[PDB]
This record gives C-alpha cells, structure tokens and sequence, in this order.
C-alpha cells in the first residue's frame, strides 16, 4: 500500500483505490495502473520534473529503501495478477529489486522529488508507474 500526497491530490495504484477515492475522483487510467483523488488537507510530497534513471524506492516487504537504476517509461507486457489480466502497461519503468504484491504504492524518488510508485515486479523485478509527465499535479 501507499500513496503520493501532493497539493490537494492523493495518487494511488488504481487497483488499490478505495470507495472514498472513487467518490472524490480527479483522474484514472487503467493502462497506467494510476488513480488520483482529491484531498481536504494539503500534502508534502513534491513531484520530480526530470529524466533521472537512478533513484531510491521503498520496499514494505523488507522495511527498507533501496537505491536502483531504472528504465525510461515504456509500454511493457505485464503477467496476469489478481487485479489485471496479462496486458501491456504504459508509462512503466523497470528495475532489479525485490517486490511482492503488497508493495504496490511504495514511492520511487530521485534528487528532484517523487518519480512514481511501485506497480509491477516479481522474480527480482520491480516496476514503477511514472508520474513525472502529469504536470497538472503541481497546480489547481
Ligand atoms: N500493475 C499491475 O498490473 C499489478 C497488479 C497487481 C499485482 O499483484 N501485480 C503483480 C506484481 C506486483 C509487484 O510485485 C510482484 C511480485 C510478485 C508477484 C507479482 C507482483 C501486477
Ligand atoms: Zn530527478
């Protein structure tokens, strides 16, 4: 589990969104595994606006933050899980790192801010949904 809290937005994995998230929906995209809802309180996270390919992510199944090298956001085939059939997921970045289903939502960050959240993984992979192109998270 986990979310990004920027401005009056809450960014979560679409497959983990709550009823309250759907009842206060701003934007969702199944192909990216992302959903954004509105919040009453202002958050403290800031979004990275960069092309970094190195950063650090939080892994809840290890209680640890790991430094990783990751690929550029791309269209990658992801195996079937409890939440999606086997399909192509867009804006996904891959790295070598530990991962388990409960880990969706951990933040990946670089020197500029939050880059994305855990969304895919398995066999020593972990995949991150990018949020750096969502410029509207910084305003309104
Ligand atoms: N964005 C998606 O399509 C995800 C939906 C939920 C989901 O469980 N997965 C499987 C991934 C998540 C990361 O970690 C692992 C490690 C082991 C097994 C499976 C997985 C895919
Ligand atoms: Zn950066």
């Amino acid at each position: 589990s986990g979310a990004i809290y920027v401005g009056n937005y809450r960014v979560v994995n679409r497959h983990l969104a709550t009823h309250n998230d759907w009842a206060n929906l701003v934007w969702e995209d199944s192909s990216r595994d992302l959903l954004v809802s509105s919040t009453t309180a202002q958050g403290c996270d800031t979004i990275a606006r960069c092309d970094c390919q190195t950063g650090v992510y939080y892994c809840s199944s290890r209680r640890k933050h790991y430094p990783v090298s990751f690929s550029k956001p791309s269209l990658i085939f992801v195996e079937a899980s409890e939440y999606y059939p086997a399909r192509y997921q867009s804006h996904l970045m891959l790295a070598v790192g530990h991962s388990e289903p409960g880990d969706c939502g951990g933040i990946l960050r670089c020197q500029h801010g939050v880059v994305g959240i855990v969304s895919t993984g398995g066999n020593g992979l972990v995949g991150f949904a990018d949020v750096r192109d969502l410029l509207w998270l910084d305003e309104e």
